[PDB]
């Protein structure tokens, strides 16, 4: 379990990094049934769930790939089965 | 006064997409105090909603990335002016 989370934690590395939310240029409040956000490659995103708020920087992506934001951040309440779209990198 | 402003408000809107049925969107996206942007995709169909007012569209294909204020695409919308919509470039291409 321990490892799993290593795991995830290591798996999540590939579609960017946690950052401050200080860092974020915009909160989006993750609601049920939202089923899914786009961001951007480079992007500065905080998710926010009531009190608890989780930001994340998205890594330059060589093609338009998704994930499940449950992946990116566990613990934040709802995460699980909401879906980020990311642009390509420009680069 | 009011009046044209509303007509050419239209005619900008026209330029990034066409109204749509909230039955064709693939998410609904709430709108609240504050909100500054969204990101959607060329030929995306988005519902916004405001309380339980629902309004539908369907995003132009664009030549490069682009924004729009939402308050131009709906202005009956209530709480749209002011959130701006970034818009990622077509693939079409
Ligand atoms: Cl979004
Ligand atoms: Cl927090
Ligand atoms: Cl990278
Ligand atoms: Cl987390
Ligand atoms: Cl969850
Ligand atoms: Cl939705
Ligand atoms: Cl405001
Ligand atoms: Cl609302
Ligand atoms: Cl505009
Ligand atoms: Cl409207
Ligand atoms: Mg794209």
């Amino acid at each position: 379990t321990a490892t799993a989370q290593a795991m995830a934690k290591r798996h999540a590395t590939l579609y960017g990094d946690p950052a401050g939310q200080s860092q974020a240029s915009r909160i989006i409040d993750v609601k049920p049934g939202m089923r899914y956000v786009n961001v951007d490659s480079g992007e500065t995103v905080a998710f926010r769930a009531g009190e608890k708020i989780v930001a994340w920087t998205f890594a330059q992506m060589v093609r338009d790939t998704s994930v499940d934001l449950g992946l990116l951040m566990p613990d934040l309440p709802g995460s699980a089965g909401v879906r980020v779209y990311i642009d390509r990198s420009d680069l």
